[PDB]
């Protein structure tokens, strides 16, 4: 395909667990798009999740209602590269906005395989006979992302061994988890402390090996959710907020929300009644995954 990963890019992705950044839009197109989208998103009247019983879940799955986001998750610049990794049939199962307002704590070091981390119940399940896990995250910079405003950071090559156990639980306590200093950096996990999920209580992330991923508005980075990743704090030197938009992809054989019609996490609870995965690549998905083809405003999931 036109935007497939090169053989060299594919080898680097296999080694590092991330690849990019790549361009989806020019910075100028992204700036104007985000200006409009940010306003539009304040209107939740068509959102898949009406009652939030509150929560970070408010940031979830706005592609299910929003015209632009519906196109974005299907961009060939993104999908051709995800296809290079995940094969001929792929679903977008989750999107999430990640704001860092001026002064916000950095995101905790974490890895996620099943996405039971917060809820205690797996959200994606790969074939049990195999050794694969996690989801391909595409994180798009809707604003510029630099160290001072809380860009992502990665510890390269850590995607093949989990340091966290998502069957352990972590307590939701926003009150307590506000800019807690961890190894000299203010960090948290949206009201949780991801250190609670460590397999070994005394183990620490190899933060000395962390690398920054600075990006311009309109770029995206592709990484395994099983990769050690985090963000710097937003120092507030800039009075502009940072916004990332994560779209999460799995091959269509992965079980999405097995045995669930609701999820409860991040201080909220939502019904999956209007949820579906979106088939962004290919046209075969097993019956056990509920799909949607259009947004709640009847916009088809296709790149425009
Ligand atoms: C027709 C084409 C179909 C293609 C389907 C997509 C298959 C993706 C396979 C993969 O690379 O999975 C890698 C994920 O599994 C992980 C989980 O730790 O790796 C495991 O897979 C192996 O890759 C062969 C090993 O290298 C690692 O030890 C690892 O445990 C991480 O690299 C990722 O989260
Ligand atoms: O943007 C952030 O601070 C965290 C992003 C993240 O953890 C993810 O995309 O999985
Ligand atoms: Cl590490
Ligand atoms: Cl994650
Ligand atoms: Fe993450």
């Amino acid at each position: 395909k036109k935007f497939a990963l090169t053989a060299e890019q594919r080898a680097s992705f296999e080694k590092n667990g991330f690849i990019g950044p790549f361009d989806a839009y020019s910075p100028e197109e992204m700036k104007e798009t985000w200006k409009r989208t940010r306003l539009r998103l304040l209107d939740r009247s068509a959102a898949a999740y009406q009652d939030l019983d509150a929560t970070n879940i408010a940031n979830y799955d706005r592609h299910l209602d929003d015209d632009f986001l519906a196109s974005h998750i299907c961009r060939p610049e993104i999908c051709d590269r995800v296809e290079s990794i995940l094969g001929p049939n792929v679903l977008c199962w989750r999107t999430e906005f990640f704001p860092k307002y001026p002064g916000d704590e950095g995101t905790d070091w974490h890895q996620a395989d099943t996405f039971a981390n917060a809820s205690g119940k797996p959200q994606i399940i790969w074939p049990e006979n195999e050794e694969f896990g996690g989801t391909i995250t595409v994180w798009t910079a809707f604003t510029d992302a630099n160290i001072a405003n809380g860009c992502l950071q990665f510890i390269p090559g850590t995607q093949n061994s989990m340091n966290y156990d998502e069957t352990k639980r972590m307590t939701y306590e926003p009150d307590a988890n506000n800019s807690v200093v961890k190894d000299g950096v203010r960090r948290g996990f949206f009201g949780y402390d991801y250190r609670q999920l460590q397999i070994d209580e005394n183990w620490k992330p190899d933060e000395a090996s962390a690398v920054p991923m600075q990006m311009k508005a309109g770029q995206f980075i592709i990484f395994w959710s099983t990769l050690m990743h985090a963000s710097y704090p937003h120092s507030g030197e800039s009075q502009e907020m940072r916004m990332g938009f994560a779209s999460r992809y799995v091959p269509s054989f992965v079980h999405v929300y097995p045995d669930s019609d609701h999820i409860e996490e991040y201080g909220g609870r939502i019904s999956l009644e209007k949820y579906g995965a979106v088939q962004v690549i290919g046209d075969e998905t097993p019956e056990y995954n509920r799909l949607v083809t259009h947004t709640t405003r009847g916009k088809k999931f296709e790149a425009v």
